[PDB]
């Protein structure tokens, strides 16, 4: 119920450690994700060291109350974690052992500049206040950090789960503080995004382009306009995707380029028909023959330039 | 335990300051948002002066029980805040330092009259419970008011976070109760809205307008009606994100004007065809030539007038 | 604590009053509806006044576990309300003043007929638990009943807020009549709904009607059928901002009438083309010239009749 | 706080009853519905004895935690009910008048074979356990079962609310239990479903059929294909209805029939055009004339057969 | 209160059994499902005994709090289960029976690689908190396991519910802890999927394929492009009821193949028209005649190959 007293001036060190169990429900628009894991703490307290020979036992057990557990809080959580203690043990020399299970929802920003092929890093922070006149510092136990082989996040791949051993210390509300950082690195599985999204747009665009090999005005108008309507519907079907961003991403630029191409195609069809009506078939034929080759080459060049810009 | 007597015959002033940590879940339908922040208080009570040199200068850590803590309640909260005491400290002169941490849901109105380019303001209200013997008033501490640099809202950029005073006896209640006000000014990042919404709408409108350079009735009818269908689909896509509001905004006026323009274009096409059939081609040609320049100028003038009306 | 003892067989009257704050969160399909508001009691406590003296004329402020607080329950709440007392003032004489802030999910019937121009009435029912002493009666307190002039019920303008003691009985008791009924009459602001829904529908219908000034079968077919498709898409858009109503409605009647008009227009166009093919141009011209005038007049007459029928 | 001392070897019995207040949120996706109601129980215990000799009283309330109460639990519920004791009393002979209000969400299967015109039955199950050596069985008090005139469910009609007097004892987990059954019979209101769903589809089908009075191939193709697209869009709009079911429903069969009719119409139009091209106009005219009368008759016969098959 | 003495050679063995009552709310995006079932335990403790002699008529005894209870914790469960003790019984010889009732949420992987015709498996994991003095391992009781006949899942049928023993020393910790696996095998009822999904899409494709029996370019382009739009709308309808799957499934392959077929059909129509324009009708006729037979055969072959690749 009382913090240990310092011998001369030394602070107290607490050894932490987090062991993941499962990550799920990674919301894109809300920029949150849920998690449940094991939390382990250990600290040394000489005031409760007992006699092993006299008592005949090596390690004594206890109960969650009536003993000094340091407070540990999470910075970026919407609500306090739901907790239940699993074990408390005391070593002969005084060091304490602890274990608990918790579940919480974390807040972390995301970067969507390369949304189909992006990589993200999620941060978890642990913080402890300088209680009483004893300074409290945090340490990382490298043997108590890990994850289960059954930890699966849908559509994501897990690369590493480490902790920055060196903490960050500063003064907040006229009191010293220490903050620990846990980093989880993930990479998106982009294979499914190709056949379900990318290729149908190309097919519809080529269907639009196929109108340069024709002369009838009504057929060309029907083709181009119905293809544009189909593109709008596909954009509606795709909109279940990244939220509004302060920057320009890859997919947004591609979609805008597609809209521009549709507008230019409509302009070309109108120009060709207007020239044909004015009894100048040669100019219309030259224009359509030029456009036949001009359109795909410009599309490929613009796509290459965009890929250079966003990945170079 | 007991209220501090007014031996000095002075009002019991406090020093209140809120330090933010992060804000999240700014709902539009329910007109509310969540918060997670500290709360620091400081008041003078000479009943527990601690001049002697018993223990260090930080003569402190009285438990939350067996001590008089002024009770502070929020006003515009859906549910009572959750509280957890962090520090309780006493200076030898007589002032007592106190701190907490809380999470709550705050209700505050929003005004989407300029939805793409609007700025909002969020209010937090503070009230102290009076005491029969003495009097309590509020005050703000400039140093203790601030926010972390890690605060973020999805789509909003924070500008300022200040505190102002509001005189007492709010509403019909007049039990000498003073209240405080906290304002968080925010803006909306409106860059991404341009290439996502505005430009495709103009492209579709221009595609529809291209019908004035033709004389085929069937092609013109197909162009105009199919572009109207595309306009309706894009309206569905736009409304998917825009929160519902029971009043008139900027985007609603723009959409209504677009519908009106489509109706007028259909009327013009019908008039041109009917005049042409009656063996009066000169009048039809003159009408379409006039409309070619009439439509964009009127559209630009209407947009300018609307912009001046809503933003001035 | 204990309830006040009988004095001269005088029943205990409780003057109640609700001070509205917020009316928001219209959840589900217009069945559940959240309320945040204050709540005021005033029951005399004669022959038990605490420290009554002119030397102690200062207003007495007490704690909830210090005086007898009557128990009041809401009849139609999904779950028991979350009580939160703001402050308690006890006069030296035999009277008390109570004020608390609550939040509950209230269930009330909503009628959506006359959906754009409807008025709603919300009822909340109050009963008070009886004790072994004399019967506790309920009465209205006119002074404390009212709003704060700044209720954030968006889209609705509040007309009045009154209360009546309606005699009722549910299961079994001598009186059981101690029930209060507070009614909050509200009305909807329908101005935005006109340009949001009504006018585009008429524009589309007129665009469909433009086919009577033509003689091209292909043009008429394209016009009418594509306009029908646009009408279906606009209906899909309209159904989003509207709850599920399992009963007839003004808007539903209008939509059905529009569908019938489209069907009749298709029939007329087919008949005209068939006659023209069978070489009866005079009959075809007479039919179309009659329809040009017949359609809008019947539309207006049906609309007038429907409005008169639905709106008394 | 112990079970009653058995005055004999007879099994202790408890008679109960449920009084409904409101039924709402009859979800069909998860086959659930919410409800709140009064629960009334009564038993006998010689531990409590009144004092008619000591001038008597008539109510003499108590508090729930002070007396033994049998544990009543519901079988098919989401979680434990939210029960707050409203009134508990006693009598000179020693009968306890228990009355609590509870809210819960119930699980019950639904049958959707006649979805537009279907009637269902909902079940609530009560259960008790054999405590100590004293066996406990349940009884039904017909005076405490019923619903008030204010019980309304949106879009449904209430028929009856009864309880089977005879329980169904069984041995589970080496113990004997008794179960009570409460049934609530409801019937759907179907009038609003006709002009909202049934008739527009018939109008679209007739618009598709009107293509047998023409000879132009392009107009027929446009009519049939655009009507098919409109039917698909209407199905998209209507899809907010009954979920996936193991069996086959009425509306699903009707929709499949409509799809078959559309396919047959396309085949007929193509065959007629192919015959017309091949310089055999007489056969094409005969086929069209036959189909004109063959389509509606087959549609009517199929509808009659389906009606006899499902509702007969 | 105290752990059992380690007298026997074998560690303490508990007999666990789960009796399902019902399951519900199977969410697929988060891959969770809630449960409601029993929990029956048993073990032998020789510390206390009840001799049949000396008024040993009482075979069974009840200890609410004055007895040692092994505690069971769930692993793949989002929040701690809500359990309430039902009954505790003690045999005269020493064997102790124990029962509860719980309800919680479960996290389990899902595999939608055969979405219409897939079978899943739901897991529940149980662990025991080791005691210092003695040792505990789990065991299964086949007569304490099972499910009630009133269990139901909307769209599934239950095959079996069995249990097995998982190896000790799970995860990184090796503190002689054992785990229990409860297997629930279900299958998806797919009868309603055929006439709701598969047949309409085939009908639309067959309608589109009729363009090979015509020579009119306008009719061909109208048919193909409008059927493409209809396919996109039907894809929206199909996806509406499908949870998001960030991988490649059977239905996605089918849809992509349909898109490819539409693109090839457009190319063929364009080639036929272009060849006909240059006065080479024999080659165009040969091409269309070949395509008439080529398309269905290739479609069937691709379908067979996909079926063998995914279900073999
Ligand atoms: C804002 C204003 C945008 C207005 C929206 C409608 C744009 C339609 C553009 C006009 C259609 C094509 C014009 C046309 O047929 O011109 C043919 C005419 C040739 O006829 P002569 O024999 O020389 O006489 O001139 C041309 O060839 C013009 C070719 C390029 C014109 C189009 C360039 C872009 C138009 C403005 C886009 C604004 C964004
Ligand atoms: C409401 C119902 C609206 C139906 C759609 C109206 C369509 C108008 C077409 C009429 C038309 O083509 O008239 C051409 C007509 C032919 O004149 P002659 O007698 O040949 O000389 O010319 C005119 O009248 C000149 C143009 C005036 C058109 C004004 C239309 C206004 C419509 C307002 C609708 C509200
Ligand atoms: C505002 C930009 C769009 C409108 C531009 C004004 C239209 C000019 C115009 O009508 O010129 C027509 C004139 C020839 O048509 P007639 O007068 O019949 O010979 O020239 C054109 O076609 C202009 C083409 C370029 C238009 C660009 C848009
Ligand atoms: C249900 C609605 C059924 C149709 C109601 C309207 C009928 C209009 C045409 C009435 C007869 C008529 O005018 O005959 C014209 C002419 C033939 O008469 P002659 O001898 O050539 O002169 O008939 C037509 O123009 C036929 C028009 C076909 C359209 C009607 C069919 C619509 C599709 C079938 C609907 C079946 C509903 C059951
Ligand atoms: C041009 C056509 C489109 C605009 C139609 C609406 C015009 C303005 C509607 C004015 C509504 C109004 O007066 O207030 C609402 C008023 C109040 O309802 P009660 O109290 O029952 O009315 C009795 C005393 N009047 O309701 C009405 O009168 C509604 C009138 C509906 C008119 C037709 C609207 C639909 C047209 C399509
Ligand atoms: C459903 C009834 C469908 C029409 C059956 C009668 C019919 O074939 O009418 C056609 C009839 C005779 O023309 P032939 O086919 O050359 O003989 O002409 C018409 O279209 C008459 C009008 C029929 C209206 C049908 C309304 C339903
Ligand atoms: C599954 C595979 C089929 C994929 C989709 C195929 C659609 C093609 C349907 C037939 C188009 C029209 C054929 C045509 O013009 O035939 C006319 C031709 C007339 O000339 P003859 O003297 O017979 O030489 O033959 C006929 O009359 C054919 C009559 C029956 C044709 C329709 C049969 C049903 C089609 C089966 C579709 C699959 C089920
Ligand atoms: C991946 C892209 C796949 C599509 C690329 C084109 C494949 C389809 C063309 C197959 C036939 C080509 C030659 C042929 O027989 O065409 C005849 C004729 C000329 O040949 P002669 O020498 O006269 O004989 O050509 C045509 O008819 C041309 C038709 C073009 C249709 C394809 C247009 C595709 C649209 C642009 C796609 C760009 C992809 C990058
Ligand atoms: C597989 C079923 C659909 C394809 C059937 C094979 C194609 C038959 C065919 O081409 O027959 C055409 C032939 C006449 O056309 P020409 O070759 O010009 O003589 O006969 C037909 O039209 C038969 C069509 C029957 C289709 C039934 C499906």
């Amino acid at each position: 119920v009382s913090p240990p007293p310092p011998i001369a001036d030394e602070p107290l060190t607490v050894n932490t450690g987090i062991y993941l169990i499962e990550c799920y429900s990674l919301d894109d628009k809300a920029e949150t994700f849920k998690v449940n894991a094991f939390l382990s703490l250990s600290w040394k307290d000489r005031r409760l060291a007992f006699d092993p020979v006299r008592s005949g036992v090596r390690v004594k057990t206890y109960e969650p109350e009536a003993i000094w557990i340091p407070e540990i809080r999470f910075v970026n959580v919407e609500n306090a974690r739901d907790a239940d203690v699993v074990d408390i043990s005391v070593s002969p020399d005084g060091t304490v052992q602890y274990l608990e299970r918790f579940s919480a929802r974390v807040l972390s920003p995301l970067d969507f500049r390369r949304y189909p092929f992006d990589s993200q890093t999620l941060h978890i922070y642990l913080i402890v206040r300088s209680v009483d006149t004893r300074n409290i510092v945090l340490a990382v136990d490298l043997e108590k950090v890990g994850k289960n082989d059954d930890v699966f996040l849908t559509g994501w791949d897990i690369e590493s789960f480490t902790a920055v051993v060196k903490p960050a210390n500063f003064a907040l509300e006229d009191r010293l503080e220490s903050k620990l950082d846990y980093q989880l690195r993930i990479s998106r599985q982009y294979f499914s995004y190709i056949p379900n999204i990318i290729l149908p747009m190309l097919f519809i665009l080529f269907i639009s382009w196929t109108a340069f090999w024709s002369t009838s005005y009504e057929a060309n108008v029907t083709l181009v306009v119905s293809t544009l309507i189909a593109h709008i519907a596909f954009n509606i079907l795709v909109e279940t995707n990244l939220p509004k961003t302060p920057y320009m991403t890859y997919t947004g630029a591609i979609i805008f380029m597609i809209y521009l191409f549709y507008f230019v195609a409509v302009i070309e069809v109108t120009v060709q028909h207007y020239l044909k009506v004015e009894s100048q078939p040669a100019r219309a034929a030259s224009i359509t023959r030029a456009s036949r080759i001009a359109f795909p080459v410009v599309f490929l060049l613009a796509n290459i330039i965009l890929a250079f810009l966003f990945f170079g």
